[PDB]
DNA sequence: ACCGCTGCAAGGAATAGGATACTTGCGGGCTATATGGCGGCGAATACCC
RNA sequence: GGAGAGGUA
DNA sequence: GGGTATTCGCCGCGTACCTCTCCTAGCCCGCAAGTATCCTATTCCTTGCAGCGGT
Protein backbone atom coordinates (compact mmCIF):
# COMPACT_ATOMS: atom_id res chain seq x y z
CA UNK A 1 0.00 0.00 0.00
CA UNK A 2 2.52 2.45 0.77
CA UNK A 3 4.38 1.85 -2.43
CA UNK A 4 0.60 2.17 -4.24
CA UNK A 5 1.04 5.58 -2.69
CA UNK A 6 4.01 6.33 -4.87
CA UNK A 7 2.14 4.16 -7.92
CA UNK A 8 5.55 2.86 -8.75
CA UNK A 9 7.67 0.21 -8.08
CA UNK A 10 10.37 2.49 -7.07
CA UNK A 11 10.10 3.53 -10.96
CA UNK A 12 8.18 6.55 -11.12
CA UNK A 13 11.35 8.77 -10.97
CA UNK A 14 13.18 9.61 -14.88
CA UNK A 15 16.51 10.57 -13.52
CA UNK A 16 18.64 13.01 -14.67
CA UNK A 17 21.45 13.44 -17.64
CA UNK A 18 24.67 15.07 -16.61
CA UNK A 19 27.03 16.83 -19.60
CA UNK A 20 30.88 15.95 -19.83
CA UNK A 21 33.46 17.74 -21.62
CA UNK A 22 36.38 15.62 -22.01
CA UNK A 23 38.60 18.62 -22.74
CA UNK A 24 37.43 20.60 -19.61
CA UNK A 25 37.19 17.18 -17.39
CA UNK A 26 40.99 16.79 -18.90
CA UNK A 27 41.91 19.89 -17.81
CA UNK A 28 40.82 18.87 -14.24
CA UNK A 29 42.85 15.58 -14.43
CA UNK A 30 45.65 18.03 -15.11
CA UNK A 31 44.94 19.81 -12.11
CA UNK A 32 45.34 16.40 -10.58
CA UNK A 33 49.17 15.62 -9.64
CA UNK A 34 48.70 12.07 -9.28
CA UNK A 35 48.19 8.87 -11.11
CA UNK A 36 45.55 6.69 -9.98
CA UNK A 37 45.42 3.29 -9.53
CA UNK A 38 43.56 1.10 -12.54
CA UNK A 39 40.80 0.06 -10.16
CA UNK A 40 40.18 3.98 -9.05
CA UNK A 41 40.47 4.80 -12.56
CA UNK A 42 37.16 2.07 -13.39
CA UNK A 43 35.31 3.64 -10.92
CA UNK A 44 35.93 6.93 -12.25
CA UNK A 45 34.66 5.39 -15.59
CA UNK A 46 31.91 3.42 -14.19
CA UNK A 47 30.39 6.83 -11.92
CA UNK A 48 31.40 9.44 -15.22
CA UNK A 49 29.02 7.29 -17.39
CA UNK A 50 26.45 6.74 -15.01
CA UNK A 51 26.09 10.04 -14.10
CA UNK A 52 26.31 10.90 -18.30
CA UNK A 53 23.15 8.02 -18.33
CA UNK A 54 19.97 10.00 -17.68
CA UNK A 55 19.14 8.46 -14.36
CA UNK A 56 20.00 8.59 -11.07
CA UNK A 57 22.77 6.74 -9.22
CA UNK A 58 22.52 4.82 -6.17
CA UNK A 59 26.92 3.29 -6.31
CA UNK A 60 28.39 1.85 -3.48
CA UNK A 61 32.34 2.54 -3.83
CA UNK A 62 33.01 0.31 -1.00
CA UNK A 63 36.73 0.14 -0.91
CA UNK A 64 39.34 0.12 1.76
CA UNK A 65 40.71 3.16 3.35
CA UNK A 66 44.16 4.43 1.99
CA UNK A 67 42.81 4.30 -1.53
CA UNK A 68 42.26 7.63 -2.60
CA UNK A 69 38.70 7.26 -2.56
CA UNK A 70 37.94 11.59 -1.83
CA UNK A 71 39.17 11.81 -5.36
CA UNK A 72 36.57 10.21 -6.93
CA UNK A 73 34.25 12.38 -5.13
CA UNK A 74 36.16 15.49 -5.99
CA UNK A 75 36.40 14.89 -10.13
CA UNK A 76 32.38 13.99 -8.96
CA UNK A 77 32.36 17.86 -7.68
CA UNK A 78 34.40 19.23 -11.06
CA UNK A 79 31.37 17.43 -13.14
CA UNK A 80 28.50 18.95 -10.97
CA UNK A 81 30.08 22.28 -10.86
CA UNK A 82 30.62 21.96 -14.84
CA UNK A 83 26.58 21.24 -14.90
CA UNK A 84 26.18 24.28 -11.53
CA UNK A 85 23.91 21.37 -9.83
CA UNK A 86 24.57 22.83 -6.45
CA UNK A 87 26.43 19.73 -4.82
CA UNK A 88 26.46 18.96 -1.29
CA UNK A 89 28.10 16.56 0.42
CA UNK A 90 27.50 14.79 4.45
CA UNK A 91 29.83 13.37 6.96
CA UNK A 92 29.04 12.59 10.25
CA UNK A 93 31.51 14.80 12.30
CA UNK A 94 33.13 18.06 11.89
CA UNK A 95 36.86 17.14 11.73
CA UNK A 96 36.34 15.13 8.59
CA UNK A 97 34.00 17.90 7.51
CA UNK A 98 36.90 20.57 7.69
CA UNK A 99 39.24 17.91 5.94
CA UNK A 100 36.97 17.86 2.86
CA UNK A 101 36.24 21.69 2.93
CA UNK A 102 40.01 22.03 2.88
CA UNK A 103 40.42 19.37 -0.03
CA UNK A 104 37.95 21.38 -1.88
CA UNK A 105 39.48 24.92 -1.72
CA UNK A 106 42.77 23.04 -2.89
CA UNK A 107 40.71 21.44 -5.68
CA UNK A 108 39.18 24.53 -6.60
CA UNK A 109 41.61 27.42 -5.65
CA UNK A 110 42.25 27.53 -9.56
CA UNK A 111 38.59 26.84 -10.76
CA UNK A 112 36.16 29.83 -10.07
CA UNK A 113 33.32 27.92 -7.71
CA UNK A 114 32.00 28.67 -4.23
CA UNK A 115 33.36 25.87 -1.08
CA UNK A 116 32.15 26.19 2.04
CA UNK A 117 31.13 24.98 5.07
CA UNK A 118 27.86 24.88 7.43
CA UNK A 119 28.40 23.25 10.74
CA UNK A 120 28.74 23.84 14.21
CA UNK A 121 31.44 25.86 13.91
CA UNK A 122 29.83 28.34 11.76
CA UNK A 123 27.57 31.43 13.60
CA UNK A 124 23.69 30.38 13.29
CA UNK A 125 24.15 34.82 11.53
CA UNK A 126 26.61 33.44 9.01
CA UNK A 127 24.57 30.04 8.74
CA UNK A 128 21.49 32.08 7.74
CA UNK A 129 23.73 33.65 5.14
CA UNK A 130 24.74 30.48 3.99
CA UNK A 131 20.95 29.05 3.46
CA UNK A 132 20.51 32.30 2.03
CA UNK A 133 22.99 32.16 -0.75
CA UNK A 134 22.27 28.24 -1.02
CA UNK A 135 18.84 29.18 -2.01
CA UNK A 136 19.95 32.04 -4.69
CA UNK A 137 22.37 29.25 -5.90
CA UNK A 138 25.74 31.99 -5.47
CA UNK A 139 27.09 28.55 -3.43
CA UNK A 140 27.87 25.22 -5.06
CA UNK A 141 29.46 23.29 -3.12
CA UNK A 142 28.61 22.66 1.06
CA UNK A 143 29.93 20.80 3.63
CA UNK A 144 28.17 20.40 6.54
CA UNK A 145 27.05 17.57 9.29
CA UNK A 146 22.87 17.14 9.35
CA UNK A 147 22.13 20.90 9.84
CA UNK A 148 20.70 20.21 6.04
CA UNK A 149 18.78 17.23 6.98
CA UNK A 150 16.66 19.93 9.22
CA UNK A 151 14.09 21.39 6.73
CA UNK A 152 16.33 24.57 7.02
CA UNK A 153 18.50 24.51 3.66
CA UNK A 154 17.20 25.60 0.29
CA UNK A 155 17.90 24.63 -3.24
CA UNK A 156 17.21 26.28 -6.03
CA UNK A 157 18.51 22.90 -8.11
CA UNK A 158 20.06 20.24 -5.96
CA UNK A 159 21.46 17.69 -8.17
CA UNK A 160 24.10 16.25 -7.08
CA UNK A 161 24.39 14.56 -3.18
CA UNK A 162 27.46 13.23 -1.73
CA UNK A 163 27.57 10.67 1.80
CA UNK A 164 30.85 9.62 3.15
CA UNK A 165 31.18 7.04 5.96
CA UNK A 166 27.35 4.87 6.08
CA UNK A 167 28.16 3.53 9.11
CA UNK A 168 27.43 4.99 12.20
CA UNK A 169 24.43 6.44 10.54
CA UNK A 170 20.54 5.57 11.65
CA UNK A 171 18.06 4.39 8.59
CA UNK A 172 15.69 7.92 7.53
CA UNK A 173 18.80 9.68 7.35
CA UNK A 174 18.80 8.92 3.92
CA UNK A 175 14.95 9.07 3.59
CA UNK A 176 15.47 12.22 5.04
CA UNK A 177 18.04 13.37 2.54
CA UNK A 178 16.07 11.80 -0.43
CA UNK A 179 12.97 13.14 0.47
CA UNK A 180 13.94 16.92 -1.36
CA UNK A 181 14.31 15.70 -4.73
CA UNK A 182 13.82 12.00 -6.35
CA UNK A 183 16.05 12.43 -9.28
CA UNK A 184 19.34 13.45 -7.56
CA UNK A 185 22.35 11.23 -8.09
CA UNK A 186 23.22 9.86 -4.90
CA UNK A 187 26.80 8.81 -4.39
CA UNK A 188 27.45 6.73 -1.47
CA UNK A 189 31.27 6.60 -0.62
CA UNK A 190 32.36 4.27 2.21
CA UNK A 191 35.32 2.56 3.95
CA UNK A 192 33.06 -0.71 4.93
CA UNK A 193 29.27 -0.96 5.00
CA UNK A 194 27.24 -1.97 7.66
CA UNK A 195 25.75 -5.76 7.43
CA UNK A 196 22.06 -4.52 5.49
CA UNK A 197 23.73 -2.74 2.69
CA UNK A 198 26.48 -5.37 2.31
CA UNK A 199 23.83 -7.47 1.73
CA UNK A 200 22.04 -5.30 -0.32
CA UNK A 201 25.05 -4.88 -2.69
CA UNK A 202 25.02 -8.56 -2.86
CA UNK A 203 21.76 -8.57 -3.77
CA UNK A 204 22.25 -5.77 -6.57
CA UNK A 205 19.61 -3.37 -6.09
CA UNK A 206 22.22 -1.01 -5.88
CA UNK A 207 25.13 -0.60 -7.88
CA UNK A 208 28.53 -1.59 -6.50
CA UNK A 209 31.76 -0.86 -6.63
CA UNK A 210 35.56 -2.33 -5.38
CA UNK A 211 38.41 -0.46 -5.36
CA UNK A 212 41.17 -3.52 -4.54
CA UNK A 213 44.57 -1.59 -5.88
CA UNK A 214 46.12 0.14 -3.04
CA UNK A 215 48.48 3.53 -3.39
CA UNK A 216 52.15 2.69 -4.88
CA UNK A 217 53.99 3.54 -1.38
CA UNK A 218 51.45 2.11 1.03
CA UNK A 219 53.22 -0.79 2.92
CA UNK A 220 51.16 -3.06 5.32
CA UNK A 221 50.18 -1.90 9.05
CA UNK A 222 52.17 -3.85 11.41
CA UNK A 223 49.41 -4.56 14.56
CA UNK A 224 50.13 -6.26 18.04
CA UNK A 225 47.30 -8.16 20.13
CA UNK A 226 49.30 -7.57 23.78
CA UNK A 227 47.93 -7.85 27.52
CA UNK A 228 48.06 -4.61 29.15
CA UNK A 229 51.59 -3.30 29.75
CA UNK A 230 52.66 -0.14 30.30
CA UNK A 231 55.87 -0.71 29.11
CA UNK A 232 55.04 -1.56 25.55
CA UNK A 233 53.50 1.88 25.72
CA UNK A 234 55.63 4.18 26.38
CA UNK A 235 58.95 2.36 24.34
CA UNK A 236 56.40 2.72 21.21
CA UNK A 237 56.07 6.25 21.62
CA UNK A 238 59.58 6.63 21.92
CA UNK A 239 60.13 4.48 18.65
CA UNK A 240 57.84 6.77 16.76
CA UNK A 241 59.49 10.07 18.81
CA UNK A 242 63.04 8.85 17.16
CA UNK A 243 61.24 8.73 14.01
CA UNK A 244 59.63 12.11 14.13
CA UNK A 245 56.03 11.15 14.34
CA UNK A 246 52.34 11.59 15.86
CA UNK A 247 50.92 8.57 18.39
CA UNK A 248 47.37 8.61 18.57
CA UNK A 249 46.45 7.46 21.98
CA UNK A 250 42.88 6.08 22.15
CA UNK A 251 41.14 5.00 25.78
CA UNK A 252 37.49 6.07 25.04
CA UNK A 253 36.45 7.94 28.21
CA UNK A 254 35.75 11.65 28.96
CA UNK A 255 36.13 12.19 32.52
CA UNK A 256 39.08 9.76 33.00
CA UNK A 257 41.02 11.09 29.96
CA UNK A 258 42.09 14.03 31.76
CA UNK A 259 43.87 11.89 34.57
CA UNK A 260 45.32 9.60 32.09
CA UNK A 261 46.88 12.11 29.97
CA UNK A 262 49.19 12.90 32.83
CA UNK A 263 49.72 9.49 34.09
CA UNK A 264 50.89 8.53 30.25
CA UNK A 265 52.95 12.00 30.53
CA UNK A 266 54.68 10.46 34.01
CA UNK A 267 55.19 7.33 31.83
CA UNK A 268 56.37 9.20 28.78
CA UNK A 269 58.09 12.35 30.20
CA UNK A 270 59.47 12.47 26.53
CA UNK A 271 55.85 13.15 25.18
CA UNK A 272 53.72 15.98 24.65
CA UNK A 273 51.00 15.71 25.03
CA UNK A 274 46.76 17.65 24.44
CA UNK A 275 43.92 16.67 25.85
CA UNK A 276 40.77 15.79 23.51
CA UNK A 277 36.82 14.93 23.91
CA UNK A 278 33.67 16.01 21.96
CA UNK A 279 32.31 17.42 24.81
CA UNK A 280 34.93 21.21 24.34
CA UNK A 281 33.99 24.12 23.19
CA UNK A 282 35.08 23.15 19.83
CA UNK A 283 37.83 26.06 19.28
CA UNK A 284 40.79 24.57 21.43
CA UNK A 285 39.89 21.70 19.13
CA UNK A 286 40.35 22.96 15.98
CA UNK A 287 43.11 24.80 17.45
CA UNK A 288 44.94 21.80 18.73
CA UNK A 289 43.82 19.94 15.57
CA UNK A 290 46.02 22.85 14.06
CA UNK A 291 48.83 22.22 16.09
CA UNK A 292 48.63 19.19 15.05
CA UNK A 293 48.58 19.69 11.23
CA UNK A 294 51.91 21.17 12.88
CA UNK A 295 52.98 18.19 14.89
CA UNK A 296 53.52 20.55 17.67
CA UNK A 297 52.71 18.05 20.24
CA UNK A 298 53.19 14.57 19.78
CA UNK A 299 50.46 11.69 21.68
CA UNK A 300 47.13 12.97 21.42
CA UNK A 301 44.58 11.51 23.21
CA UNK A 302 40.83 11.13 22.26
CA UNK A 303 37.56 10.02 21.89
CA UNK A 304 36.31 8.35 18.47
CA UNK A 305 35.97 11.36 17.06
CA UNK A 306 39.35 10.65 15.74
CA UNK A 307 37.65 7.83 13.57
CA UNK A 308 36.16 9.52 10.66
CA UNK A 309 39.96 10.41 10.34
CA UNK A 310 41.88 13.12 9.14
CA UNK A 311 45.05 11.46 9.04
CA UNK A 312 48.57 12.86 8.33
CA UNK A 313 51.86 11.31 6.93
CA UNK A 314 53.67 12.21 9.86
CA UNK A 315 51.22 10.21 12.55
CA UNK A 316 52.74 6.32 11.90
CA UNK A 317 51.32 4.59 15.67
CA UNK A 318 48.50 4.38 17.14
CA UNK A 319 47.93 2.70 21.05
CA UNK A 320 44.92 2.15 22.39
CA UNK A 321 43.95 1.00 26.03
CA UNK A 322 40.28 -0.11 25.95
CA UNK A 323 40.16 -3.66 23.31
CA UNK A 324 37.17 -4.92 24.67
CA UNK A 325 34.17 -3.53 23.33
CA UNK A 326 34.64 -2.14 19.68
CA UNK A 327 33.28 -3.17 16.34
CA UNK A 328 35.16 -4.94 13.96
CA UNK A 329 34.59 -1.69 11.37
CA UNK A 330 35.63 0.64 14.14
CA UNK A 331 38.92 -1.78 14.61
CA UNK A 332 39.74 -2.63 10.84
CA UNK A 333 38.91 2.04 9.94
CA UNK A 334 41.32 3.15 12.56
CA UNK A 335 44.14 0.49 11.37
CA UNK A 336 44.31 1.49 8.12
CA UNK A 337 43.54 5.14 8.76
CA UNK A 338 47.87 5.63 9.34
CA UNK A 339 49.76 6.00 6.38
CA UNK A 340 49.39 7.75 3.36
CA UNK A 341 53.27 7.69 3.38
CA UNK A 342 56.47 5.28 2.62
CA UNK A 343 56.85 4.42 6.27
CA UNK A 344 55.74 1.59 7.85
CA UNK A 345 53.14 2.28 10.62
CA UNK A 346 51.98 0.68 13.24
CA UNK A 347 48.93 -0.51 15.86
CA UNK A 348 49.78 -1.35 18.96
CA UNK A 349 46.55 -2.72 20.83
CA UNK A 350 46.24 -2.95 24.54
CA UNK A 351 43.96 -5.43 25.84
CA UNK A 352 42.77 -5.94 29.68
CA UNK A 353 42.86 -9.24 31.45
CA UNK A 354 41.96 -12.43 28.92
CA UNK A 355 39.75 -13.93 31.76
CA UNK A 356 37.65 -10.51 31.84
CA UNK A 357 37.03 -10.87 27.87
CA UNK A 358 33.83 -12.21 27.03
CA UNK A 359 33.50 -14.84 24.28
CA UNK A 360 32.47 -12.02 21.70
CA UNK A 361 35.61 -10.14 21.96
CA UNK A 362 37.99 -12.91 22.18
CA UNK A 363 36.50 -13.85 18.88
CA UNK A 364 36.52 -10.21 17.75
CA UNK A 365 39.95 -10.08 18.87
CA UNK A 366 41.34 -13.07 17.24
CA UNK A 367 39.39 -12.32 14.01
CA UNK A 368 41.04 -8.61 13.49
CA UNK A 369 44.42 -10.20 14.78
CA UNK A 370 43.85 -13.57 11.98
CA UNK A 371 43.91 -10.84 9.25
CA UNK A 372 46.27 -8.16 8.40
CA UNK A 373 46.75 -6.95 5.29
CA UNK A 374 46.03 -4.92 2.21
CA UNK A 375 42.60 -4.87 1.06
CA UNK A 376 41.24 -6.69 4.65
CA UNK A 377 38.72 -4.58 5.02
CA UNK A 378 36.00 -5.87 2.31
CA UNK A 379 37.06 -9.58 3.33
CA UNK A 380 36.67 -8.29 7.19
CA UNK A 381 32.69 -7.21 6.28
CA UNK A 382 32.07 -10.31 4.91
CA UNK A 383 33.06 -12.06 8.03
CA UNK A 384 31.03 -9.29 9.65
CA UNK A 385 28.22 -10.22 7.40
CA UNK A 386 26.70 -13.90 9.54
CA UNK A 387 28.46 -11.96 12.74
CA UNK A 388 26.22 -9.25 13.03
CA UNK A 389 23.50 -10.75 10.73
C1' DA B 1 15.38 45.44 28.57
C1' DC B 2 17.20 43.01 25.01
C1' DC B 3 20.68 39.34 23.17
C1' DG B 4 23.83 35.88 21.97
C1' DC B 5 25.83 32.72 24.95
C1' DT B 6 26.29 28.29 27.97
C1' DG B 7 24.34 24.71 29.42
C1' DC B 8 21.04 21.08 30.12
C1' DA B 9 17.69 17.66 28.05
C1' DA B 10 15.91 14.57 23.44
C1' DG B 11 17.12 11.61 19.78
C1' DG B 12 20.68 8.71 16.34
C1' DA B 13 25.36 4.75 16.17
C1' DA B 14 28.16 0.62 19.38
C1' DT B 15 28.05 -3.58 23.60
C1' DA B 16 26.25 -7.04 28.31
C1' DG B 17 22.18 -9.23 30.76
C1' DG B 18 17.68 -10.79 33.18
C1' DA B 19 12.51 -11.36 32.33
C1' DT B 20 9.30 -13.40 30.45
C1' DA B 21 6.25 -15.01 26.85
C1' DC B 22 6.25 -19.29 24.33
C1' DT B 23 6.68 -24.59 23.33
C1' DT B 24 6.65 -29.27 24.63
C1' DG B 25 6.12 -34.22 26.55
C1' DC B 26 3.84 -36.32 30.22
C1' DG B 27 0.89 -38.56 34.03
C1' DG B 28 -2.63 -39.16 35.91
C1' DG B 29 -7.51 -38.64 35.34
C1' DC B 30 -11.41 -39.91 32.97
C1' DT B 31 -15.11 -42.79 29.81
C1' DA B 32 -16.98 -47.11 26.98
C1' DT B 33 -14.65 -61.31 12.59
C1' DA B 34 -14.11 -68.57 13.48
C1' DT B 35 -13.81 -72.56 10.81
C1' DG B 36 -10.02 -80.56 14.90
C1' DG B 37 -16.29 -83.33 19.46
C1' DC B 38 -19.76 -86.86 19.72
C1' DG B 39 -24.15 -88.80 21.24
C1' DG B 40 -29.09 -88.45 22.70
C1' DC B 41 -33.11 -86.50 22.30
C1' DG B 42 -37.00 -83.68 21.67
C1' DA B 43 -39.20 -79.93 19.06
C1' DA B 44 -39.76 -77.95 14.84
C1' DT B 45 -40.33 -78.06 10.10
C1' DA B 46 -40.72 -81.06 5.20
C1' DC B 47 -42.96 -84.14 2.59
C1' DC B 48 -46.22 -86.46 -0.14
C1' DC B 49 -50.10 -88.52 0.51
C1' G C 1 -11.75 -63.24 43.12
C1' G C 2 -11.27 -64.81 37.93
C1' A C 3 -8.58 -66.77 33.75
C1' G C 4 -4.17 -69.46 31.25
C1' A C 5 -0.09 -73.01 31.56
C1' G C 6 2.57 -77.09 33.75
C1' G C 7 2.78 -81.14 37.42
C1' U C 8 1.31 -85.45 41.14
C1' A C 9 -2.09 -89.72 42.59
C1' DG D 1 -55.18 -82.64 7.65
C1' DG D 2 -51.80 -86.55 8.76
C1' DG D 3 -48.36 -90.04 9.32
C1' DT D 4 -43.98 -89.88 8.34
C1' DA D 5 -38.70 -88.42 7.78
C1' DT D 6 -35.14 -85.08 8.31
C1' DT D 7 -32.98 -81.21 10.46
C1' DC D 8 -31.74 -77.95 14.36
C1' DG D 9 -30.45 -76.88 18.57
C1' DC D 10 -29.72 -77.82 23.47
C1' DC D 11 -27.76 -80.89 27.16
C1' DG D 12 -23.88 -83.67 29.08
C1' DC D 13 -19.01 -85.20 29.34
C1' DG D 14 -13.99 -87.77 37.19
C1' DT D 15 -12.00 -86.31 42.14
C1' DA D 16 -8.39 -84.10 45.17
C1' DC D 17 -4.02 -81.38 45.41
C1' DC D 18 0.74 -78.48 44.15
C1' DT D 19 3.61 -74.59 41.24
C1' DC D 20 3.73 -70.37 38.20
C1' DT D 21 1.86 -65.74 35.58
C1' DC D 22 -1.65 -61.97 34.37
C1' DC D 23 -6.10 -58.89 35.31
C1' DT D 24 -9.34 -52.71 29.70
C1' DA D 25 -8.22 -48.90 25.95
C1' DG D 26 -7.86 -44.90 24.57
C1' DC D 27 -8.43 -39.73 24.86
C1' DC D 28 -7.54 -35.44 27.23
C1' DC D 29 -6.40 -31.82 30.03
C1' DG D 30 -3.73 -29.84 33.71
C1' DC D 31 0.75 -29.39 34.33
C1' DA D 32 6.13 -29.31 35.02
C1' DA D 33 10.05 -28.24 32.58
C1' DG D 34 12.80 -26.11 29.21
C1' DT D 35 13.47 -22.56 25.97
C1' DA D 36 13.89 -18.11 22.41
C1' DT D 37 12.64 -13.61 22.83
C1' DC D 38 12.00 -8.98 24.52
C1' DC D 39 12.93 -5.37 27.29
C1' DT D 40 16.76 -3.48 30.43
C1' DA D 41 21.01 -1.29 31.13
C1' DT D 42 26.06 0.91 29.79
C1' DT D 43 29.31 3.89 26.03
C1' DC D 44 29.87 7.46 21.74
C1' DC D 45 27.69 11.24 18.44
C1' DT D 46 24.41 15.37 16.82
C1' DT D 47 19.97 18.38 18.06
C1' DG D 48 16.29 22.01 20.59
C1' DC D 49 14.84 24.86 24.29
C1' DA D 50 15.44 27.42 28.86
C1' DG D 51 18.41 29.99 31.92
C1' DC D 52 21.72 33.86 32.06
C1' DG D 53 25.82 37.19 32.23
C1' DG D 54 26.32 41.50 30.02
C1' DT D 55 25.66 45.46 28.25
N1 LIG E 1 47.44 6.23 -6.49
C1 LIG E 1 48.00 6.96 -5.48
N2 LIG E 1 49.33 7.13 -5.40
C2 LIG E 1 49.91 7.84 -4.42
N3 LIG E 1 49.20 8.44 -3.44
C3 LIG E 1 47.85 8.35 -3.39
C4 LIG E 1 47.16 7.59 -4.44
N4 LIG E 1 45.85 7.66 -4.16
C5 LIG E 1 45.71 8.40 -3.03
N5 LIG E 1 46.91 8.81 -2.58
C6 LIG E 1 47.12 9.65 -1.37
O1 LIG E 1 46.59 8.98 -0.22
C7 LIG E 1 45.66 9.81 0.47
C8 LIG E 1 44.40 9.01 0.79
O2 LIG E 1 43.43 9.88 1.37
P1 LIG E 1 41.87 9.58 1.14
O3 LIG E 1 41.49 10.08 -0.23
O4 LIG E 1 41.12 10.08 2.36
O5 LIG E 1 41.83 7.97 1.13
P2 LIG E 1 40.60 7.19 1.80
O6 LIG E 1 39.40 8.00 1.39
O7 LIG E 1 40.67 5.82 1.19
O8 LIG E 1 40.93 7.24 3.27
C9 LIG E 1 45.35 11.01 -0.41
O9 LIG E 1 45.45 12.23 0.32
C10 LIG E 1 46.39 10.98 -1.52
O10 LIG E 1 47.29 12.08 -1.38
F1 LIG F 1 37.04 8.61 3.95
BE1 LIG F 1 38.44 8.21 4.18
F2 LIG F 1 38.75 6.84 4.62
F3 LIG F 1 39.48 9.26 4.25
Amino acid sequence: AELLDIYAQRAAKEGFAFKHDREQYQLFCDSFPFETTPDQAQAINAVLSDMCQPLAMDRLVCGDVGFGKTEVAMRAAFLAVDNHKQVAVLVPTTLLAQQHYDNFRDRFANWPVRIEMISRFRSAKEQTQILAEVAEGKIDILIGTHKLLQSDVKFKDLGLLIVDEEHRFGVRHKERIKAMRANVDILTLTATPIPRTLNMAMSGMRDLSIIATPPARRLAVKTFVREYDSMVVREAILREILRGGQVYYLYNDVENIQKAAERLAELVPEARIAIGHGQMRERELERVMNDFHHQRFNVLVCTTIIETGIDIPTANTIIIERADHFGLAQLHQLRGRVGRSHHQAYAWLLTPHPKAMTTDAQKRLEAIASLEDLGAGFALATHDLEIRG
